[PDB]
């Protein structure tokens, strides 16, 4: 039937700044909040502002020495750290910015507060437009990520969850979450990503996981263009079968919007409906669910498909019209919620999309 929402959100999230030129825009997470409160959905799902993660919390996976880092590096005192931001893959792609650290407390934050609140079974589904930072690893920040607050949520869920799905949907592999999971079976992670000369250079299909995560990591592979027909042909397919082979009792979804036609930095061509559907879908098999943000680079795109993505969660059908908001002016020239795909080329062909779900298929036999 209808789920219960919580969803996290601190509005402090959209003052903190990667720098000139940086493509990661904290405050697409604002413009996301802004324009789902002026459809009016804070109505049916309850509003939490997370609390701040502390460095106990993010030590139950990052180590001791990379969050001491995280807590000391200032913009002030980079030139005394040289070496310390070379070794952690800090000051270029994921630089060092004023907040830095409450930046990464206020994104884990709710992503492992929606897990507790999953857990205690008081919400069907928990929202964190913020998390969703797959790239983050053990002692490294990679990829704009800095802490890991996927990895951080399933370890929570697996208090009390013997078995727990991850999937993501952004249009990079998520190397982080594959990578903490590896070598078990309790975290099945199944990541769909362009492959091929692009960061992060990981998630063929080949690699399956090892020792007792052999077969637990599925990877699917894509060419540029992708679009809501290629996608959907094997979303549902890939997801119903894990499913069926897997038998979680949680499910934690990265929603990346970087998959989205016209993304700055992507180069997908999938409108916020073919985005959508996966979450329709997953939502079906009626499961705890923690839905999670990630990439998204054209930020007026990224906040229609999060918004649109609560909606879904809420099973609440919004206008296409866009109602007035704070960031009106992102919108135009045509105002609308939905989005139209480019005319780019579709690399994928059909039989590609078939043939890598078939050889996918084949691995999730032996489980
Ligand atoms: N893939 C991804 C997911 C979440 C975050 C993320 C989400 C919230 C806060 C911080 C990072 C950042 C990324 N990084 C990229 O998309 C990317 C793009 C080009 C080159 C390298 C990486
Ligand atoms: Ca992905
Ligand atoms: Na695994
Ligand atoms: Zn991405």
């Amino acid at each position: 039937a209808k789920k219960k929402v919580c969803y996290y959100y601190d509005g402090d999230i959209g003052n903190y700044y990667y720098g000139q030129g940086h493509p990661m825009k904290p405050h697409r997470i604002r413009m996301t909040h802004n324009l789902l409160l002026n459809y009016g959905l804070y109505r049916k799902m309850e509003i939490y502002r997370p609390h701040k993660a502390t460095a106990e919390e993010m030590t139950k996976y990052h180590s001791d020495e990379y969050i001491k880092f995280l807590r000391s590096i200032r913009p002030d005192n980079m030139s005394e750290y040289s070496k310390q931001m070379q070794r952690f893959n800090v000051g270029e792609d994921c630089p060092v910015f004023d907040g830095l650290f409450e930046f990464c407390q206020l994104s884990t934050g709710g992503s492992v507060a929606g897990a507790v609140k999953l857990n205690r079974q008081q919400t069907d589904m928990a929202v964190n437009w913020a998390g969703g930072l797959h790239h983050a690893k053990k002692s490294e920040a990679s990829g704009f990520c800095y802490v890991n607050d996927i990895v951080l949520a399933i370890l929570e869920l697996l208090k009390y969850h013997q078995r727990v799905l991850y999937i993501d949907i952004d249009i990079h592999h998520g190397d982080g979450v594959e990578e903490a999971f590896y070598t078990t079976d309790r975290v099945m992670t199944v990541s769909f990503h362009k492959y091929g000369e692009y960061f992060p250079g990981t998630g063929d299909l080949r690699d399956i996981g090892a020792g007792k995560g052999k077969y637990y990591a599925v990877n699917f592979p894509m060419r540029d263009g992708i679009d809501d027909e290629s996608y959907g042909q094997i979303f549902k397919p890939i997801i119903s079968k894990v499913m069926e082979m897997y038998q979680p009792s949680a499910v934690v979804l990265q929603c990346g919007a970087d998959s989205l036609s016209g993304d700055r930095l992507g180069c997908f061509n999938l409108t916020v409906k073919g985005h959508a559907k996966c979450v329709e879908v997953v939502k079906t098999f009626n499961l705890p669910l923690l839905m999670l943000g990630g990439g998204g680079y054209t930020i007026r795109n990224v906040a229609r498909c999060w918004t649109y993505e609560t909606a879904v969660a809420l099973d609440c059908e919004i206008p296409n019209e866009l109602p007035y908001n704070d960031y009106f002016e992102y919108f135009g020239p045509d105002f609308k919620l939905h989005i139209s795909p480019s005319n780019m080329t579709n690399q994928n062909t059909p039989e590609y999309m078939e043939k890598i779900k078939q050889r996918l298929f084949e691995n999730l036999r032996m489980l």
